[PDB]
């Protein structure tokens, strides 16, 4: 497909769910063509550490394609010959040093003061993201989405669309996600990550400038990486060396696997900002479609979209049992909802790397008609 | 209390008791906290010209609170530190121009045509309202109501709950209401009001758009207002001026009492929709819990809730003798049922304005144990 | 009784209380025989929709007798072997098409123009009727009335006699009436009726000629009818049908009670004139014996007749509490005055249909001696 | 003025005050000219033994003029240059053998049976006469009378017009008459006359054919003649002869005055019918404007005409005190009423013979305006 052009949406003022009001900017990109009646729109929401680059390439010499490139494009499951596909940068995008990212977050200058917001930036939830995207959708004269979809945090944003803009969502597909962030993941990955970043003395109250608290940030990144796959993936990809003697002789002497994983996890945080990681982890920890309602049932009663949940059985971050519970509750309200569970040694990351496992189901779901 | 949030419930298709099927929506709002067992829910139903706003405020600068605020809240008779309280907007809500109201009615757009339903809107009953509320309650994951209650039309809905969802209602409290709309009220206030609106040429067959038939509507509103209190209330509140001569000079010169009452009744139809008023008047005139059944006795045989009826002895719209009849029938079936009759110069409106006369009874009743299974 | 002869009384010019001067006529009829002293005269005044025909028949093949026939005649409570009884047609008599009625009103020709007065007719009160009757009584050579009496509007006229011709009235009996038309009735039944007729486009500003505005008039008539009895009367006489489904299907489908009541109320406006109805409703709404004076107390200070008030406890049009107030004021002035309250499911209409409830009292009162001079 | 032409009005059926229904015919005559708007009509009603011939002549050689000829004619008090004047024959007119009289009475043939009504004829009152005249007035398209007037019985008829057709009568003039026939006249002239006629064996139950009961009829006529003037009129017109001896010698021998009066009273009954005299005397005896009302006051309350009563002080048949009482009652009802009393040795007959005594008052009354 065509080289993708990065775009920028501005909002002079946006009011957060907690009442705070500030200007916001938001990168986005689109693939395919918006039809005459604007009825072919699919909105993709990106996961924790990703960006709006769901598909394609910015230049012809890009080493890689966008993170869901296997699903999106001409003749693929999300066929850009039929649909107009949008993807946006989340608020507090963690890759603030990525040259293609356009976001507002703790590194943004506060126009009232000339300085970085830092920890004065407002707490945001994935409802906040949904509402901001919705301003872009309306500004483009679009009234209904044919589908809203995404993996993990992207799936959280998508669930918020389904609950808070019921009229606007024909279909909702939540890959490797859940209606409420599990307690285990909330503490063990979100809370522990926030506290690792704050414990690093280089954090300096959140006023660290460009000198990132890298040790804390690497620790945060490592906790997430070490639950992103099946147990057995680590066992065979970073195998124990039973011969090596140096790790047995000083506490600080690392094993071969520790060094491999150190190198990967340091690499993936080079473009990342620590305060932004914190805010994003806070949004994940707060993720709860039932917040502001008296039960999960009442919140789900708002949903009018057809719903497809695609969990992975080996997913340690997002246990699939809560997909079944949600879908059961939707069906008892007489709504169309299904779970399509996949299996993979990639665990959670199956939702991003193992497209072949569910592309056909996505395709079929996107073509299935919705009750008026 | 915490500031109240309006919510919205939708059904893609609802089938009315007369068989018509259309999409419907319904505003609602809640107060207090649902307990783990979901055993502390009280559903409040609103009266003719009101809305879901039974208590509290939507902003801290609201001049007024909701219409039963004195009964509902922290430490009050319907104690929101203990109960999760729900209230919903009725179909064809008359305050259709009020932006806090979410309803389906003659002003709503028919999706099949893009035009307003107008007089193509289906006839509804208070049983239709109870069926919609029940979908919402079920969809919220609630199996049983600790109580259902309301004044007047609100009590009509509560009675339809008690009759038609007997495994779900522990307690029913019906304030200034009756099991069957009295004939006197059905003609003098519902039929006459409907006909007054139709008679106005501005009504234009129901297609008046944004220009309400104000003469017909004011007349409809004045008929209800003039039965809302005891007779002596009007005699002392808008007393006769025995000196003014101008009313004695032309048929069209109004007395001062006519002027005061015209002013009040005009003011209260400012946000109101005429067609909506007709459909709601029609619902009131059709109100009959025996409809469906072979008799009132049969309709009541199904009730298993503890029942409390609170009429006002001076109510001209809802004569209290039929509360006694109903309670008597329920007692002879071996059910728990009582009348607690209040007295007030306010007549019918005692049920909304003289909370002090019955709040202690409500409280006691909400705490009495369920007699049946 | 002997067949009754209609008579006619004319005034070439009469000046109304509002100062308008026009020629007027007034039908009347009499029963019994005037004694030599002319001391046995009882004047009967008729109610809203009636006529001078208080008793007997105009031909021996009349289906019905006059509206108080059970009280008036040989050996009856108002015994025509003993009393000379008179009754007259009121101004703006509504039964203007009835050929036995002789009245002046909006259908009458204005002699200055040759056209009907229509809404140029002057506003009248029941004091205007009393002033006309008095001219007739005087012109017949009668100085004093043994009694003046009537039900409802008829009682309003009788009260105006007692207040304004105190040297002429020995006894006043006011049945199902009040000294001041209650505010509730003045608005709910007089103002609303007047406005219902004006709202009908057929009314054509009062110039409808021979084509009466039947929708407006029927609505006016139904409002009065629905307050004429006790509430329970309507509940048992036009009971709800809990089986019929058609009313539940269209706004415009009537219930069976609506059909029965429509039929009755249509029938009774067949001989009736709309403008006439308005003027008479206006008279009722203006009724106030204190008008003129500084207070009700002052108006009543002038009464020297023995006074008997006969309200009905279930009367919704004329609440009996104001009969007690009036009688109390008269007693504290040292006058002879009493309330004899009846009870009946017939409500207001007990005063015309349940003669048996008070005929014995009337008789006793007509025979008690005058207390004042 | 012009020779008068006698006319005839027919009524196919007339219903009497007592309910009897029979065809009727009624002679009348008119003088002057009916104006465009028919507002100049004066109706004259004739007295006991008279006819419609109030004025003028039937032929140029008539020995006499009509009985009120002095009041009626060009330039007279009842000016035929301005007014259209009507006079009719009363029901049961006593002059049935007068060639100019057209009446219905006891000598009329009953069309149902081919015979004279005789005593089967209905009792009539002067209201009956008023109602019949009114049928003629309406048949001529006349709506109001400018005046209705007459002497004695004619005045009774006029009072009935005033009471029973109030709308139609602007002015009422009653000469030598009364609202109720006095008891004295009712017995002494009406009753005694009826009984004298019935006592005559020639009456034969009222079936006497043409052989009139002349003795009874002369006796009836004489009683009326002997009260028609002042006492002193008889004393000087038929004076006592103090020389005559024959009356002193047999009971049946008559005095000179008895013979004079015998000759006059026999002459005046030559054209008269006895049953008709009876019915007319009965109407006089029944004359009571209060009949069918509860008092004289109530009856008078109907009168809307201006009223002029012209009694004669010496009138023995119609004592003038009752004119004053009537007029007093009318004035207390706020009506325009007056008594204009005349004096004359002619007594009752002054109303017919002494026109000069009140012509000027009649004239003035006819010109005085009436309140609408």
């Amino acid at each position: 497909m065509q080289i993708v052009k990065k775009e920028k949406f501005i909002l002079k003022e946006y009011t957060f769910e907690n009442g705070r009001t500030i200007p916001v900017q938001m990168g986005y990109e689109t693939y395919g063509t918006l039809n005459r009646e604007r009825s072919n729109v699919i909105l993709i929401c990106h996961y924790f550490s990703a960006t709006s680059h769901a598909a394609g390439k910015y230049t012809a010499h890009d080493e890689e394609s966008g993170w869901w490139d296997g699903l999106i494009g001409p003749g693929k499951a999300i066929d850009t010959n039929q649909y107009f596909v949008i993807c946006t940068d989340n608020l507090c995008n963690v890759q603030v040093k990525n040259p293609h990212v356009i976001t507002t977050g703790p590194k943004s200058i506060n126009p009232k003061t000339g300085d970085e917001y830092a920890m004065d930036f407002p707490v945001f939830t994935f409802l906040d993201v949904a509402r901001m995207q919705c301003e872009l959708i309306k500004d483009m004269g679009i009234a209904r989405l044919h589908a809203v979809m995404g993996p993990s945090a992207g799936g959280m944003i998508a669930q918020q669309w389904a609950v808070h803009y019921p009229h606007m969502v024909e279909r909702m597909i939540g890959v490797i996600t859940n209606p409420q962030n599990p307690i285990i993941t909330s503490v063990n990955v979100a809370q522990n990550a926030i506290e690792a970043i704050r414990l690093d003395p280089s954090w300096k109250g959140g006023k660290y400038g460009e000198e990132q608290p890298m040790k804390g940030l690497q620790l945060a990144n490592r906790m997430m990486f070490m639950n992103a796959f099946d147990e057995h993936f680590y066992e065979t990809t970073y195998p124990r060396n039973s011969i090596e003697v140096e790790p047995y002789e000083k506490v600080s002497s690392l094993t071969s696997f520790e060094k491999e994983i150190n190198k990967l996890t340091y690499r993936s945080i080079e473009l990342v900002d620590a305060n932004s990681w914190m805010y994003t982890a806070k949004a994940v920890l707060l993720h709860d479609i039932a917040h502001g309602f008296s039960s999960l049932e009442e919140a789900l009663s708002n949903v009018e979209a057809n719903v497809l949940m695609i969990p992975c059985k080996q997913d340690l971050l997002q246990p699939s049992r809560y997909n079944y519970k949600m879908v059961d509750l939707l069906q008892k309200q007489g709504k169309y909802a299904e779970v399509y569970e996949i299996e993979s040694i990639n665990g959670h990351m199956a939702g991003v790397f193992d497209i072949h496992l569910f592309e056909k189901k996505v395709y079929e779901f996107l073509n299935r008609k919705v009750s008026s």
